[PDB]
């Protein structure tokens, strides 16, 4: 069940779908449709410092995937980004799990900091002390 996940991407602030998005640039580098599969994954996952496998490759795609379709858009890539930091997309499950801040730093790299979640900042018409 993904009902809280998929309405954090709401939540976001434009800025973070910036952020991320320019990770899905690279991210999905050589897809045809910029959404991420076993392919693309796979050759990030093994930039990322790590060796995982094509069977298990998939079973993410379609873990972070709404549709199923087989890949992830920039969209799909939000909703699991969110848990994806806060570390509870599992909550106690197997050792395996990405890290959200660090996949990062092998697409864009550190262009992410307190900025991204500008949503704290003001998006808002309020202001208190
Ligand atoms: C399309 C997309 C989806 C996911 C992505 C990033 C993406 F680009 O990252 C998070 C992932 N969810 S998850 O539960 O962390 C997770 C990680 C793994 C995995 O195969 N391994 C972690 C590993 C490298 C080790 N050790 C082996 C599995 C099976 N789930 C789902
Ligand atoms: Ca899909």
């Amino acid at each position: 069940g993904d009902d809280i996940y998929k309405a954090a991407v709401e939540q976001l602030t434009e800025e973070q779908k910036n952020e991320f998005k320019a990770a899905f640039d690279i991210f999905v580098l050589g897809a045809e449709d910029g959404c991420i599969s076993t392919k693309e994954l796979g050759k990030v996952m093994r930039m990322l410092g790590q060796n995982p496998t094509p069977e298990e490759l998939q079973e993410m795609i379609d873990e972070v995937d709404e549709d199923g379709s087989g890949t992830v858009d920039f969209d799909e890539f939000l909703v699991m980004m969110v848990r994806c930091m806060k570390d509870d997309s599992k909550g106690a499950g197997a050792g395996v799990r990405i890290s959200a801040d660090a996949m990062m730093q092998a697409l864009l790299g550190a262009r992410a900091k307190e900025s991204l979640d500008l949503r704290a900042h003001l998006k808002q018409v309020k202001k208190e002390d």
